[PDB]
């Protein structure tokens, strides 16, 4: 059955760009002495990453890796509700196990907070939730106009496109609120290091700038 | 109407430019103890988000994303003096709300200049007005390179030469004169901020190198 | 003969890549005052070494450039068993040459470990043996993927996507284990220094993860 | 006359890329307080300005911006002896103008070497010779394998790939030697700042390892 084959894909897909991405942002000077916080090293883990996985599994399952890009499908009618399911499910689960596995190598000393995405203290949730819409907006944009039929004038690698696209949100909402654009990479580690505050702006964010963005791509721009 | 989406399509390309690549300079230490500036963090922001919205919008508006290359696309007689004066407007005016947007969200202690193009107090407007004209240059060259009919051996993504190009301008210019190469880009954070020193080499230094480049492939190099 | 042509090929790339890559991670500040350790310098070195020399020697031998994708092509029955062993002992006598070479032109107060992986302190054989094993899966995969004939949807550099497979896993695993993922990349510098800590675990650990993913792709993903 | 265009745009693509290049290598902390001095920011700057100069001048002159690269099309009878000695003189004073703007343009006080390569003080001259001509090797043959028209797996941007060969070679060779590869963009600044010390190498080297990549690809590995 190639549906169970598409399942499979997102949840490995998932779990390898959850245990890469999380790693890197990991701490090593501890809190003893934290080191310098390099944003050009998670953006590009995070980003490149995604490209990656694209690469790796874009013509099994299609490649999503998010369940805000798998509910924008099913506004724009691209995919079933029966595939979008199985495809969130196959996400969450495999957020946990990749935040899950780096759990368990990490040493203990250094673990911190596991890659868990949190709003800045100074910053109210109110303005947590915009930043998210935002950078989640863009990503969406980007792989529906990456990924249209009726376009000629595409060039390049999609995968790398899709990637650079995620690479600038970090790059810009690390510090914001973490920057997450998925929430299925923020619902892994938060399940592990049971860290739930703010949670919801994870979910609400990216799932309202998707559809904003799949809708206004697929019904204004290029119906 | 066409016309109509190709306008709207630069409007939010501009404004998603502006709040991405702005806000990754924001400086998180404050004015208390202000954290190093990471030059690549910014270059690649920049340069990237330009990648970015090319591949959203390059087959909606034509991907201008800049007052200087609007321009360039007049002298060359690539677009028509209705629908520049168009596309400035809804640069200038997207800028201004990418920039108010990122004013909002930002929390008042790493506010700082907001992104503003300021000149290095040791540099001479005079040079700083060169430094801006040739980074510019090298900037709607490549765009023209990159966007010619007639060539042939034009391979991999148009929209990733163009954000190099951005990027390397600011590898060169941030401490020179911020490499702006983009009057909306640095019209935008100075309304919001009002700072209007050295404004007019950011409008009369990008727009003679824009016109410069064009002119020459358009009628030197390839007639 | 074009065999010889192929071995010959696969020692030259892999020399280069190892001078290049462990050059990069050599601590100019010595043992008095250390350098902080600039980790996107080495993941980049690493990544683009790699995607320069599949560009480089993609067409002459196939770019195999790692014993462990070697043996991933012997179990998928992609190449033939005597062109294994001559392309393993290729790679092992190359990276040995390259890693000498660079012990040569270094300065005796910067050689340091001359890039020798090394498990982290903190961190269990067993845990080290489970990292570079995982690192692996996601390269293997992805050269799989890059160059599956069967595929339509692929686009953008190969080399570039096999490139930035390895820079994510330097990104990852450069404080739990090296991020190794490659035996004679791991045996060049081991030789040389006479430095041979846990090297099982950089020849068991990337050989399974390698068959793993080569064995999920070729028949049960993609069959 | 095409002539008299590509010798101009070799002149104008090497004025661009010195001055963009060296002015990204200017220490801004001056001789007072110095600044750590940013690998990645310096590696690709060089990089990614030779993937610009390709990508712009490419289908004009052949993007040749090196007088080692320039010797090695006529040990290979790609160009003619006339075309190099004004391809080369070209460089040489592009270089020389590029350079001297970034002289005029840079404060006094941050001004230091201009970017002039120096062999590193523990590194004797005849290391500092072998170096060059590795670095060198790799970027001849990756510019001869990526323009191989008899080649059929070329993916992705040949420019792009350029770039990266440049990138890899200032991550390794910064420290060391100042990572040349080009003898045109060490004689530029020499000529402004007057320093002269361990010159010869910087042509001696790269030209070597030049003639080198391009004698094996021609006629050992692709004949």
């Amino acid at each position: 059955q190639a549906f169970w084959k598409a399942v499979t894909a997102e949840f490995l897909a998932m779990l390898i760009f959850v245990l890469l991405s999380l790693g890197s942002t990991i701490n090593w000077g501890g809190t003893e002495k934290p080191l310098p916080v390099d944003m050009v090293l998670i953006s590009l883990c995070f980003g490149l990453s995604i490209a990656t996985m694209v690469q790796c599994f874009g013509h099994i399952s299609g490649g999503h890796i998010n369940p805000a890009v798998t509910v924008a499908m099913v506004c724009t009618r691209k995919i079933s509700i029966a595939k979008s399911v199985f495809y969130i499910a196959a996400q969450c689960l495999g957020a946990i196990i990749g935040a899950g596995i780096l759990y368990l190598v990490t040493p203990p000393s250094v673990v911190g907070g596991l890659g868990v995405t949190m709003v800045h203290g100074n910053l109210t949730a109110g303005h947590g939730l915009l930043v998210e819409l935002i950078i989640t907006f863009q990503l969406v944009f980007t792989i529906f106009a990456s990924c249209d039929s009726k376009r000629t004038d595409v060039t390049g690698s999609i995968a790398l496109a899709i990637g650079f696209s995620v690479a600038i949100g970090h790059l810009f909402a690390i510090n914001y609120t973490g920057a997450s654009m998925n929430p299925a990479r923020s619902f892994g580690p938060a399940v592990i290091m049971g860290n739930w505050e703010n949670h919801w702006i994870y979910w609400v964010g990216p799932i309202i700038g998707a559809v904003l963005a799949g809708g206004l791509y697929e019904y204004v721009f290029c119906p």
